[PDB]
């Protein structure tokens, strides 16, 4: 059954609600974005109307095979009626496609509701500005101070340091970067372009890609292993004994790998700045975790809170334990007492 988080209020409507069958009284089904948590359910069978993003809509068509006229993608930063209720879409700064969804209940309640978000001044801007909100339906994957993490340029400056070092040190070197989901495209990338490369991966990781906008992209993706120096491959194989592996399927081209793994958070950030980053090396294999982010950290998360001055927050992440519940609730109450909302 449907949690109450992920139900509007005062409408026919669900966010991210896949996974329960038929919802009892939903006439529209939104998807934030494409992330198997968020679409659990989603299928070339369901026959109810999901509105999402162009891009969203383009990995469902493709990617799960759901038929055309169940899709409803919505332009951007437009005011839109779906049945009989206005709503707007925002960049959510997450992975392609990623959106936040503004509801303007037909009572005169505001609500927004986040999906997955990295929090940044640049929404200050947005049409968020123009009006007051009173329920804010809130990512709180890293909602507790001990949450910190650099910058996202921070971290690609590092990686294509990193890489053309390396490269430029053993032209016979090959770079080697995780991933199990979109988002992140920025680590590969900037990597390759500054290698003069493509980025080389399988055929079911290229189809991906060719959905999601993105400018130039023939230009930077290759299904031709052979022809590329950065390579793609699944997060679960970036391990001294999956490298070794591919490494022996090269047929002696390389005599190295530099791997990378954009983990989110990991408690190496609590002591070490992202200069002083060190990869963990066996033989003439290393491997990087670096700390690229597409969630807030916590003082991102609550700048962004404490501008927006909601009446109302739920929780859409870490909801299932009592001492998570009572933490977070904790530091809502604070931000409130020290912005005086
Ligand atoms: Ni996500």
């Amino acid at each position: 059954t449907c949690p109450f988080y992920k139900k509007i209020p005062g409408t026919g409507f669900t966010v991210d609600a896949f996974q329960y069958g038929v919802v009892e009284g939903c006439t529209a089904y939104f998807l934030t974005h494409f992330h198997s948590d968020h679409y659990a359910g989603l299928s070339k069978h369901f026959t109810f109307p999901v509105y999402c993003s162009e891009i969203t809509g383009n990995l469902l068509k493709n990617k799960l095979h759901v038929q055309e006229q169940y899709i409803h993608p919505l332009p951007l930063d437009t005011e839109c009626i779906v049945n009989g209720v206005k709503v707007v879409l925002l960049d959510a700064n997450h992975c392609p496609g990623a959106v936040m969804i503004l509801f303007y209940l037909p009572n005169g309640t505001v609500i927004l509701h986040t999906g997955d978000f990295r929090a940044d001044p640049s929404m200050e801007r947005s049409l968020l500005a123009d009006q007051k909100v009173h329920m804010l339906y809130l990512d709180t994957t890293y909602c507790s101070p001990e949450y910190t993490f650099p910058s996202q340029q921070e971290v690609i400056r590092f990686a294509i340091n990193t890489a053309f070092e390396a490269v430029t040190l053993n032209p016979h070197a090959l770079v080697v970067c995780g991933t199990y989901s979109i988002g992140k495209e920025k680590v590969f990338l900037a990597i390759a372009d500054v290698l003069g490369s493509k980025v080389g991966m399988s055929q079911e990781k290229y189809k991906t890609l060719q959905c999601l906008n993105i400018p130039e992209i023939n230009s930077l993706i290759t299904t031709d292993m052979c022809s590329s120096l950065v390579h793609l491959l699944p997060m679960m194989q970036i391990n001294f004994k999956g490298l070794q592996s591919h490494l022996k399927k090269c047929g002696g081209k390389y005599n190295q790998i530099l791997a990378f793994r954009p983990t989110g958070w990991t408690h190496s950030n609590k002591f070490t700045r992202i200069a002083d980053v060190i990869p963990q090396t066996k033989g003439n294999i290393s491997i990087y975790g670096i700390p690229y982010s597409e969630h807030s950290s916590y003082l991102e998360m609550k700048r962004f809170v404490q501008w927006l001055k909601p009446q109302k927050i739920i929780p859409t992440v870490n909801v299932g334990t009592w001492k998570s519940r009572s933490t977070m609730e904790k530091y809502f109450r604070e931000w409130k007492l020290e912005a005086g909302y």
